[PDB]
């Protein structure tokens, strides 16, 4: 069984949809990160924002390192280390037909959110 | 934001001002692609903690909290000159409600720090 099904013993509803509630349960709450943490970084990193008015958040910024190593503390670029993406899965809310058939459906979103400064590994397989 | 998830006026009314919420996952396949021991090969390491809520999906959030304050060196020490900051993302988690047949879902905005980056202070 998964998240999504209702109990067995319960009639059924025609089209198999569910009741999704008004609201967003703590939608006050915004990102507190170092402020400009993107530049700052030794492993930097630029955003792009993805646009879709058919998706809940329509905005997903998708971050991209902006080199290979690492930056040193002489503002120059290390090989030595490698700037690696950290992406993380999130739902995003698909909006399907239209007017008073309007539906809903979630969707599966990987987003890399920043980057971060890692030694290599030599990988056993290639 | 709230229109996105509306009708107009004159559509027929739905008891309970509930909005259909359409079967499966879109795009479910796809699988995070991220550096093996990231999270201990960064020169700002961190710990995870898998956050669990079995009336919440999905169920396992796991959260990132910054091992040291510095920043890992080359030689496996820590520099308290350079900060291990966290990197944290909105995101959106469906929380189960009600019993048995009169079960609902809503939205839920949670905040994920997903790892850390080395800065240098301000
Ligand atoms: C990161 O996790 C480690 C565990 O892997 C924590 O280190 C342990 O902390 C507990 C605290 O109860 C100690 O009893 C252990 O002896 C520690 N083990 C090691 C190997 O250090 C550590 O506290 C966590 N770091 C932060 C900053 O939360
Ligand atoms: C982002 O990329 C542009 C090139 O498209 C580059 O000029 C810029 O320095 C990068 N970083 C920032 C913070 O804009």
């Amino acid at each position: 069984h998964t998240f999504f099904q209702k109990p067995e013993s319960c009639p059924p509803v025609p089209g198999g949809s569910m009741k999704l509630d008004i609201g967003i349960i703590n939608e006050n709450q915004r990102v507190s990160m170092s402020r400009n943490i993107e530049s700052r970084s030794t492993s930097p990193w630029n955003y792009t924002v993805t646009w879709d008015p058919n998706r809940y958040p329509s905005e997903v910024v998708q971050a991209q390192c902006r080199n290979l190593g690492c930056i040193n503390a002489q503002g120059k670029e290390d090989i030595s280390m490698n700037s690696v993406p950290i992406q993380q899965e999130t739902l995003v809310v698909r909006r399907k037909h239209q007017g008073c058939s309007v539906s809903f459906q979630l969707e599966k979103v990987l987003v890399t959110v920043g980057c971060t400064c890692v030694t290599p590994v030599i990988h056993h397989v290639q």
